[PDB]
C-alpha cells in the first residue's frame, strides 16, 4: 500500500507559578476589646439575627415604607457584653450605636443606596433593642440582688 499520512500535538496548560499563602492579617493588640472580636469592630461582639420590630416615627407614610422595603434591612445586630456596674447604663447608649457606626456605608457598599432617612429607620428599631433588656433583664438582677 502507501504510507498513510499522520499528525500528532499536544498542550502545555499544566503548570503555573507558585502561590504559597503568607499571613495577610491586621492585628490591634493595644485594642480593649471586651467581645467576641468580630472582624468588623475589633473590639466588640456580633448578636443574632433577632426579630427587627416595627416603630414609627414621621408618618403611616414611613412606617409602611420601612415595612415594604424591610425585605433589604439588616437582621443581626453588634454590640458590648453587659457588666454589673454603673456603666451597665453607659454601654447600653453606645451598644445601639455600634450597630449604626458600621451600617450607614455598608449598605451602600454592598449595592444599595440608602440615605439618612433610610438609616434612621434601622437605627431606631434597634434602639430600643438594647434599652428592653436594661430595663427587663438588667433591671431584674438589679431590683431582686444577687444573694
Amino acid at each position: 500500500g502507501a504510507m498513510d499520512p499522520g499528525q500528532g500535538g499536544g498542550t502545555h496548560s499544566q503548570w503555573n507559578k507558585p502561590s504559597k499563602p503568607k499571613t495577610n492579617m491586621k492585628h490591634m493588640a493595644g485594642a480593649a476589646a471586651a467581645g467576641a472580636v468580630v472582624g468588623g469592630l475589633g473590639g466588640y461582639m456580633l448578636g443574632s439575627a433577632m426579630s427587627r420590630p416595627i416603630i414609627h416615627f414621621g408618618s403611616d407614610y414611613e412606617d409602611r415604607y420601612y415595612r415594604e422595603n424591610m425585605h433589604r434591612y439588616p437582621n443581626q445586630v453588634y454590640y458590648r457584653p453587659m457588666d454589673e456596674y454603673s456603666n451597665q447604663n453607659n454601654f447600653v447608649h453606645d451598644c445601639v450605636n455600634i450597630t449604626i457606626k458600621q451600617h450607614t456605608v455598608t449598605t451602600t457598599t454592598k449595592g444599595e443606596n440608602f440615605t439618612e432617612t433610610d438609616v434612621k429607620m434601622m437605627e431606631r428599631v434597634i434602639e430600643q433593642m438594647c434599652i428592653t433588656q436594661y430595663e427587663r433583664e438588667s433591671q431584674a438582677y438589679y431590683q431582686r440582688g444577687s444573694s
